[PDB]
C-alpha cells in the first residue's frame, strides 16, 4: 500500500557501498557521465548482472517505466528494476 515513492524504496533495500558497486557497470555504457543511458540497452544490462529473462518481455518492461512515450533511464529508476526481480511474483 502507498507506492507513490517506489524510487526511494530501492536505495532503502540495498546498502551504501552496495550502490557504488552497481555504478561500476553503469559507466561501461556511459564513459563520461554516470547518470543516464539508453532504454534499448538498459535490458542488456539486466542480463549482464546474472539474470535469465525474455527479449519480447523486455518490450513490456518499457511500457511499465515511461508509459508516456519513450524518453531515457537514470540510476534511480534503474535500482527500482533490480528490486522488482529479487522479490519475484511466484
Amino acid at each position: 500500500a502507498s507506492m507513490t515513492d517506489q524510487q526511494a524504496e530501492a536505495r532503502a533495500f540495498l546498502s551504501e557501498e552496495m550502490i557504488a558497486e552497481f555504478k561500476a557497470a553503469f559507466d561501461m555504457f556511459d564513459a563520461d557521465g554516470g547518470g543516464d543511458i539508453s532504454t534499448k540497452e538498459l535490458g542488456t544490462v539486466m542480463r549482464m548482472l546474472g539474470q535469465n529473462p525474455t527479449k519480447e518481455e523486455l518490450d513490456a518492461i518499457i511500457e511499465e517505466v515511461d508509459e508516456d512515450g519513450s524518453g531515457t533511464i537514470d540510476f534511480e529508476e534503474f535500482l527500482v528494476m533490480m528490486v522488482r526481480q529479487m522479490k519475484e511474483d511466484a
